[PDB]
C-alpha cells in the first residue's frame, strides 16, 4: 500500500508588486482572491453536496458531476481559480468534504483604457502578458513560496507541517507615465481618430532632459480590466510595434549632419526648381513643386526632398547616417519590452545617390514613434540624448552629445519656424508658447513630431494618425491639430513657463 502518510507541497503565490504612475497614483493593483482545490476521493464520498457546490462556483451541476466523476482517482483538482474572497468564504462555509483554499492575487487596474498598452495586464496565473506588466514581470512577480501539508493515504489534509521557503513579494515600480498627461494624450488622439475617421493613431510624449516616457498612449485601446471580445487590433502596443518610413521628419537630422560638416549655414540658399532631380534612372520629386531659390530654413518649410537631397550629395550619406544612428533612428531603445521592433536604418560601404537622397528625405529607413521621440528628444535637449526611461528617473543619467550644442539650438530655431512662419505648419502652434516641430507623411499616416518651448525645450512629442479617412475640423496635417491640444495642456500640467516674453 501507499504510505499512510505523506507530505505534500502546495505553492504559495505571491503578491505582485504595485505599479504606479510618476506621482504615486495607482496604476496595477493585486487585489484578494480565494482559489478552491478539491480531493475528489473526498468528495466522492460527499455527492449529495454537489449541486449546492456547483452552484457556488457557477458552474453547471451535471458538467461539474461528470468533472468529479472522471478525476475520482485523482487526489487534487481545482474547483475553480480567483473567485472574490466573499464568494469564496460563501464557497467554503458549504463545508464540503474535500474542498480547500488557497490565497491568491489578481490585477486590477485603476485606470483601466486610459494607460491599457504601456501597463498592459497579467494572464490568468498572474503572469504580465503585455506591456510593462510583461516588461518588468519578474521584478513585478516576487518567488512564490512553498508549504508542506500532511495528507492521508486517499490524500485527506490532516494539518499543515510548516512552510519549507517563503514567498519573497514582487517589487512596487513607479513608471516615468504622468497620469494627466497620459489622460489627456489618451482623449486627445482618441478625438483626433473620430473626426479623422482614422484606422489607429499613436501619441508619445518625452521629457527631452531626463530621458522619461510622460505618455504613451494608442488607439484603438481596450479595457484590461475586461478584455471579453477585446479585438488584437485594440491589443497592439503601435507606438513601439508598428514601424514606418518617417519622411520629411528626419530631415532636421540631415541639417543637423549639414550644419556640422562646415559646408553649410541656415542663411544658404538651395535652388530647388522644378521641383525634381534626375539622378540617373531616378527621379527625386517634391509634394509641393512652386519653389526655386529656398534657405535652409525654407527646405523644411516646403518639405523640399530635392534641397534636402542636394545637401546630402554635398555633404556625404555616412555623415547623414552617423547623426540618425546616434540619435536612435532604427536603434535598440534599451527598454526590454519582448516585441518592440526596432526597424532598420540601412547602411552601406559605397552609399548610391537613390539611397543617399532617401535616407536624407526619410525613404528606406523605417522607425517607430518611439525612436522618433527619442530622436527629437535629443535634438530638443541641445543635443544630448538621454536614455529612454519607461521608469520614474530621479537621477539624471548622462546623454550622449550627439549633435553640438551650437547645431541643436540652430536646428531648434529653424523648426520653431517651421511652426511660426509663413506657409508653415500653422496648425501645429501652441497659444502662449513659441512651439518647434516637422511634419511629415509615413493608406498613410500622417506624422508630426516637435518640441515646446521652443527657445528653451521641455517635452518632445510625436503624433501618429494611420489612415485618416474623413475631414477633420480644421485643414493642414492632420496630426498637427493634436499636438497643438496636447503640448498646450502638457506644458501647463507640468507648470512650464511661457517663452514668448515681449522682448525680455
Amino acid at each position: 500500500q501507499d504510505p499512510a502518510r505523506s507530505v505534500r507541497h502546495i505553492a504559495i503565490p505571491a503578491h505582485r508588486g504595485l505599479i504606479t504612475d510618476r506621482n504615486g497614483e495607482p496604476l496595477a493593483v493585486s487585489t484578494p482572491v480565494t482559489t478552491l482545490w478539491a480531493n475528489p476521493k473526498e468528495l466522492m464520498t460527499a455527492k449529495e453536496r454537489w449541486p449546492q457546490l456547483a452552484a457556488a462556483l457557477g458552474q453547471d451541476t451535471k458538467l461539474f458531476a461528470d468533472r468529479i466523476e472522471q478525476n475520482a482517482e485523482r487526489e487534487f483538482i481545482y474547483l475553480v481559480r480567483g473567485l472574490t474572497p466573499e464568494q469564496g468564504e460563501g464557497v467554503i462555509a458549504l463545508k464540503v468534504p474535500g474542498v480547500y483554499s488557497i490565497e491568491e492575487f489578481r490585477r486590477f487596474y485603476p485606470a483601466g483604457e486610459v494607460v491599457a498598452h504601456a501597463v498592459g495586464f497579467t494572464d490568468v496565473d498572474d503572469r504580465g502578458r503585455e506591456g510593462i506588466e510583461l516588461a518588468f514581470d519578474e521584478w513585478l512577480a516576487g518567488v512564490p513560496g512553498k508549504r508542506q501539508v500532511l495528507k492521508d493515504r486517499r490524500g485527506r489534509v490532516i494539518k499543515d507541517v510548516q512552510v519549507t521557503k517563503n514567498a519573497k513579494p514582487g517589487k512596487t515600480l513607479a513608471l516615468s507615465i504622468d497620469l494627466r498627461l497620459q489622460y489627456l494624450a489618451h482623449r486627445e488622439l482618441r478625438n483626433a481618430l473620430l473626426e479623422n475617421g482614422a484606422k489607429a493613431g499613436s501619441l508619445v510624449i518625452m521629457d527631452v532632459k531626463t530621458g522619461e516616457i510622460l505618455a504613451m498612449t494608442n488607439q484603438p485601446t481596450y479595457n484590461p480590466n475586461n478584455r471579453r471580445n477585446l479585438q488584437p487590433a485594440a491589443m497592439r502596443n503601435r507606438a513601439m510595434i508598428d514601424v514606418f518610413e518617417p519622411g520629411s521628419t528626419v530631415k532636421p537630422f540631415s541639417m543637423s549632419a549639414a550644419l556640422a560638416s562646415g559646408r553649410w549655414k541656415p542663411s544658404d540658399i538651395v535652388d530647388v526648381y522644378p521641383g525634381t532631380l534626375q539622378i540617373g534612372r531616378y527621379t527625386i520629386r517634391d509634394v509641393s513643386r512652386n519653389s526655386r531659390q529656398l534657405d535652409l530654413t525654407g527646405i523644411l518649410i516646403k518639405s523640399s526632398n530635392v534641397g534636402i537631397s542636394k545637401i546630402a550629395f554635398d555633404i556625404g550619406a555616412e555623415s547623414i547616417y552617423s547623426v540618425m544612428q546616434q540619435v536612435g533612428l532604427g536603434q535598440d531603445t534599451g527598454l526590454g519590452f519582448p516585441g518592440e521592433r526596432v526597424g532598420n536604418l540601412p547602411n552601406h560601404r559605397k552609399w548610391p545617390k537613390a539611397e543617399t537622397a532617401t535616407l536624407a528625405y526619410g525613404y528606406g529607413l523605417s522607425v517607430t514613434a518611439i525612436q522618433l521621440a527619442h530622436a527629437y528628444a535629443a535634438l530638443a535637449n541641445d543635443g544630448k540624448s538621454v536614455p529612454l526611461s519607461m521608469t520614474r528617473v530621479d537621477r539624471v543619467p548622462d546623454g550622449v552629445q550627439v549633435i553640438s550644442p551650437e547645431v541643436a539650438s540652430t536646428v531648434q530655431g529653424m523648426l520653431q519656424q517651421v511652426v511660426e512662419a509663413q506657409g508653415g505648419v500653422f496648425r501645429a502652434q501652441v497659444p502662449g508658447y513659441h512651439a518647434a516641430g516637422k511634419s511629415g507623411t509615413a493608406a498613410y499616416r500622417s506624422l508630426f513630431a516637435g518640441f515646446a518651448p521652443a527657445t528653451d525645450p521641455r517635452i518632445a512629442m510625436v503624433v501618429v494618425i494611420d489612415e485618416p479617412s474623413k475631414a477633420g475640423y480644421f485643414g493642414g496635417l492632420v496630426s498637427a491639430p493634436v499636438f497643438s491640444k496636447v503640448m498646450a495642456g502638457a506644458l501647463r500640467l507640468m507648470n512650464v513657463p511661457p517663452d514668448n516674453l515681449p522682448t525680455a
